[PDB]
């Protein structure tokens, strides 16, 4: 039977631990002998997992690139070993191809854009300036850059909206906590927080709590992911809006791995769907969430 | 309160009546004064419904064009009355600009492509020629033309697969029945039927039964829509593969109608998701179909 | 000075070589460093030409897509290199946004419609059925699909006219010849031939001659392009009707290449005019054809 | 043989006398018994010509509406007499239809837009304000309103450009002369003149001459039509840019009249092509102009 090697980022994230369960249990039903790597968020241990996959004679290799740059070498290596690659979740910035067989992930630019468009459509009648603080993702990672851009454009057509402060927090609760108290520190007027992942939004929520006033009413928070704790916080009113990012790639990852090993053809991009929730919708969405997320993913779409 | 005019094609198929239901009840519960016209499959009756919408001063107008061609005059008229137009499900082939504000529908080409690729993945080891028959949609309608193209491309890279017979059946059961009895006569070896809507496949299914062969095993059937009866046939083993086309535009149609009336900006295309089913998956998808469909639609995506 | 890359389809037809000439000499006289690739009718060779354009750092890239499908990856790549793209003559069916800056071509649907309506206006008093045979273009290319649709609609309101046989001939003389000898065998009564490019009509003309019937009077021919030899055949009475498709994009292609490179804004579609000819008009149009064609193109129109 | 009644505006214009020759001589070759009316630019004498056409038993009636409003009565009258109507050159603003069989004219909005886009692309680096004066067409006529709008949008994206003064001049030389000396009078800084027809541009040219400084260098003129004297003035350098409007409808008017009488079907809109000239291009365009214009019109396009 099939043997798949997967080189995962780390466990910075509730999304990432969800995603890791999806890959582990997905391999476990698909009948796939999975060999699984956690690079603790650092690129070179991921590349070493890759080389040890080539070095084991894996039939397929798949990973999610921590950040975009610096994979040419190891991708040409699997290139030459005869190892198909399947990209998951995050993109790589490479300039020679047939280095991999497909890329399955969300469209982060549009996640940012619909967060930005929510912000813009709330403050559509703000008489004066309305002040945005951005908790940014691990500098260099596909999602941080794309959500960066997309949210920028989403707020781009209401001139009252501008981002007063925005700096990186490594997609973490403690990161969001930390940068959120730095911005509590310097910025004196903060209306909305945009958290590139809702773990950082939860940390920032604690920082606002600690300063003594109320996430969800005084400072509004908008975040990306739709994690369990994200959604419970949104339902409780301490977030305002959350845009879904669907971590349950496991199963279509296994389908794709089988098709790429067997030499069946597979589409060049697979995009996972998203929706967004306000408070009420989140409180409706929680029941039987993992089932609903799996149906959501079965509704992915291809780019040909 | 808002008053919206909708000029529906007709009731040729279970998909169309599903969609008509979703629009009537969506207007009913978003609070919208709906004025609804049923053109009985005739373009000239749709156009005259539209003209009478203009003559009533409806605040938003929306329709689904029977065929791509011949709307120039009436769309310039709605432009010149100042009535925002929203397109639903089917495209128009127009030579004027900003004559409608957005278009919410499925990606018909990709539905055809995913059916054609199912045929290709089944007959990947076909010893000799494999004979496909195509039941085509209302000649002139967006979905028929696109589904033809996509299915053509999906089988396009397995030379054993060839479409020997292909003719229109007007998206109706009786049409598919009739064209299928003609195909049983003319073509002496029939391996697969590709039914552009699964209503025509149900007609063809009856024709196969009557002729003394067994649908789903002697002649395989692949179809588009995933209507109620489509899915029942698929679960009973009498179809082989169905690609979903999601009729429940009602609610997002109302969202868009409100914001274009209010002059809010809305994305220029809204694409409704799709999934495909084999027999087993068909039996699982049936249980809370209307709820699941509505969730699929809440996972749509924009083109901006 | 400016350097432009153009990836042409191939040389399947007199129209295509006409167009290739117009591009080479237009670049030569607008002062443009042209790098020109001939893909011999194969998509994968066009894509690789494009990738090598990126690898050369060309300032603008332009091509004409063999078929609508399968450019997602390479167009996102040109996007990500920052190379403006200009589409010429044939459309792409893409699921991404602003991946090209403008599209300059003819209106293929209307060419098909004007041929179909000529057939309809000729056989308006046909006593009984009138039998049409269609020679179809490269399955998958914009012009073939559109011309099919338009011709379908043009005959669509005279029930005597019916297309009994329709099959692809790859826009080549030998293709039309071959498919026409097949049509002479299978269909026993043939009144009209609709040749999606008049190269396939010249092939069919030879097939009619060889079979012992007289093109232009026994079997009538209607075709699209108005190539040199098309028009000669039309004037000799061996064709009956030709619709023009104007190959001389060279010069306006250079205009657009310069302004998109300079970052000037340019309209999103540029449509090249068409006219149709009977025998007499064919004999008049021949004399200063290249000059007249160039004037027709200077009368193009924009969609903004 | 056929009898056609045509109700022409008047003779305010070099374009209109050209157009009138086109209709008279076009009828004379097509074999059409034309009965021709000149309303001296005033609506009620045109409507009286119409009634006398109905009152004569004409087989077809065609006109060009001086201005958009006030034709409902007489169009319902020919409506009920059984007289097909063909619109030429100018549109009517009516709200009940099948009152006429087609409308053949130029797209005035785009004529204005490409004049505005020429202006905008010259003053692309103007360090400070650049000041536009508009000579407007007969208030109420399709072309005046549309060119109004189109030119507005063409200048719309260079903020240095604004129209300091713009008022009506009845599409006349004396009108342009008159309004041009009124604006010589009030506006103290005038860089460019936009003349909605180049007869008014010629009058304004004389007014500038008379004040003692130089059309074409100090005040630039841009006009619409491409009349004989317009083009000679542009070639002489006293205009800067002229956008073609093609008056030679005669022949396609006769084709359409025959098809509408015989009950053949005709497309619902016919759009006549345009190009624009700078000095050099005008000096190239003049030789054999009437022939070139006729070829231009044979390149019209339909809206279906
Ligand atoms: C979408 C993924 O790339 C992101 O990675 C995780 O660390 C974050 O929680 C997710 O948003
Ligand atoms: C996609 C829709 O336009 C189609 O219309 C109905 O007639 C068919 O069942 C659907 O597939
Ligand atoms: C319109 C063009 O794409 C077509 O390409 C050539 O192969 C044919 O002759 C033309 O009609
Ligand atoms: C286009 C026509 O409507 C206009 O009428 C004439 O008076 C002007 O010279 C033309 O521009
Ligand atoms: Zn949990
Ligand atoms: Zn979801
Ligand atoms: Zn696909
Ligand atoms: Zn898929
Ligand atoms: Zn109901
Ligand atoms: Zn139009
Ligand atoms: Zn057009
Ligand atoms: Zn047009
Ligand atoms: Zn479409
Ligand atoms: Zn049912
Ligand atoms: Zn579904
Ligand atoms: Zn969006
Ligand atoms: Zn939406
Ligand atoms: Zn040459
Ligand atoms: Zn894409
Ligand atoms: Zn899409
Ligand atoms: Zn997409
Ligand atoms: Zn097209
Ligand atoms: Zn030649
Ligand atoms: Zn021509
Ligand atoms: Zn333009
Ligand atoms: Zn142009
Ligand atoms: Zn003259
Ligand atoms: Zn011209
Ligand atoms: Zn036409
Ligand atoms: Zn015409």
């Amino acid at each position: 039977a099939l043997t798949l090697g997967f080189a995962q980022v780390g466990a910075e994230s509730g999304w990432r631990t969800a995603n890791t369960e999806s890959i582990k249990s997905a391999a476990e039903e698909a009948g796939v002998n999975l060999k699984f790597a956690d690079a603790n968020g650092e690129q070179e241990k991921q590349i070493s997992a890759i080389r040890s996959f080539i070095q084991q004679g894996v039939d397929v290799i798949a990973f999610s690139p921590v950040v975009r740059t610096g994979w040419d070498a190891v991708l040409q290596e699997t290139k030459n070993a005869g190892i198909p690659v399947i990209l998951t979740d995050r993109a790589v910035d490479t300039q020679d191809t047939d280095v991999y067989k497909t890329f399955i992930g969300a469209d982060f630019i549009e996640e940012g854009r619909r967060a930005g468009q929510w912000v813009a459509d709330q403050y559509a009648s703000a008489t004066g300036p309305v002040n945005i603080v951005q908790l940014e993702g691990t500098t260099g990672a596909d999602p941080a850059i794309d959500r960066k851009t997309g949210f920028a454009e989403g707020i781009s057509k209401n001139p009252n909206l501008k981002i007063v402060a925005s700096q990186t927090g490594d997609f973490t609760r403690s990161g969001g906590k930390q940068v959120m108290e730095a911005f509590l520190k310097s910025t004196p007027q903060i209306d909305v927080v945009f958290a590139q992942n809702d773990d950082m939004g939860l940390g920032a929520m604690e920082a606002i709590e600690a300063a003594g006033k109320k996430p969800g009413t005084d400072i509004k928070i908008v975040a990306v992911d739709a994690t369990h704790d994200g959604m419970q916080a949104l339902a409780d009113g301490k977030f305002n809006y959350i845009v879904e990012c669907n971590p349950l790639l496991g199963p279509e990852l296994m389908d794709l791995a089988k098709k790429v090993a067997a030499g069946e053809p597979v589409p060049e991009r697979v995009v996972t769907p998203d929706e967004a929730f306000d408070q009420a919708q989140a409180k409706a969405a929680l029941p039987n969430r993992q089932y609903k997320l799996a149906a959501a993913l079965e509704h992915h779409h291809h780019h040909h």
